[PDB]
């Protein structure tokens, strides 16, 4: 609603994941466990439809957000909800796939967060991760205002981004991923202040 | 074409809703060069810059006529009845749009040098390409949007029979060799790129 007015390529990023990347990078038979971190209902629903024989583990940064997503997915049958935040989630379960979309800019300690993802993934597990960055915010600001984003919110992100989120450059985020241990890092999308990478353990 | 080019609509939205607002003042824009433009580009340029003359150059008379009919009642359009390679006019432009054209250009280096020489000092070029990057992902993206399988497979397996094989890196080098002072990539989505460029 308002998130699509603030994030260029929001819908496009999702379409690329579900219509291309996962088709190419995953085998439905080999995908047992999927980790969804901070996901919205649309991505949960598409993961459920593509990987019906898999278990999708849902972790949200608050009980309030967990409840919103649980209500919107009330009928799906292959979901497991974790009633804690990811920083406190301690389970030997190893995953073949992890989706972490537009989350990292809201994470208190991004380095240990990504290391935990790395340790939760299977040997050749796949991570798809996207961010809102600090790049080209002047262009982003006009883009957002043109889409009906609330002017006060845009000005705060534009002028005082640190009051809203982590200030993340794409370069430092690639460094965070490399320090976490990931072998292969490939950027598939950069549109103004957004980036998305496909990452392999 | 929207079925084959990721961010097609998105690139246009960014140009007209953001880039041009920030990088141009309507009062200073007198002459606009549109190369290989579609009707939507021309119409939006005509709306934003009503007091500007928009020069329209298309790679063939056939394409020129299609764009002519679709813009029949716009009144600030000038049509050139020849291809850009043969266009020889001293007119200096403050803005040039060249979207998804370069991969179809026989001699891209002299093409971009001509754009450079046609631009005014501190003139603005917005340029986008279909590249050779991430075609495996592109192929699935295109097929899932309803693009013709045969066309996709020919671009995927034999791109040079369809278009120039352009890496983003070589295109930035082509721009640099042409003389441009400032090159900034604003969009890269699979096999597409768009830059904002200043003379």
């Amino acid at each position: 609603e308002d998130i699509r007015k603030k994030v260029p390529a929001y819908d496009l990023m999702l379409e690329i994941i579900f219509n291309s990347i996962l088709k190419i990078e995953t085998d439905i038979s080999q995908i047992k466990n999927i980790l969804s971190i901070g996901g919205q209902s649309f991505e949960v629903k598409n993961l459920s439809k593509i990987y019906n024989n898999s278990k999708i583990t849902i972790i949200e940064p608050s009980e309030i957000m967990l409840n919103i997503v649980k209500n919107e997915c009330k009928n799906l049958k292959n979901l497991e909800y974790i009633y804690d935040k990811f920083e406190n989630y301690k389970d030997n379960k190893n995953f073949e796939l992890c989706l972490c979309l537009l989350v990292l800019q809201f994470i208190e300690e991004p380095q240990s967060f990504l290391e935990k993802i790395y340790n939760s993934l299977d040997s050749n597990g796949l991570l798809i991760i996207s961010i809102f960055s600090n790049k080209q915010l002047t262009y982003w600001k006009e883009f957002a205002l043109s889409r009906g984003a609330k002017k006060e919110q845009v000005e705060k992100t534009f002028n005082n981004q640190s009051e809203v989120m982590n200030i993340l450059s794409p370069e430092y985020v690639e460094g965070l991923l490399k320090e976490s241990g990931f072998s292969k890092i490939e950027r598939i999308c950069e549109v103004l202040s957004t980036d998305m990478w496909v990452v392999r353990k």
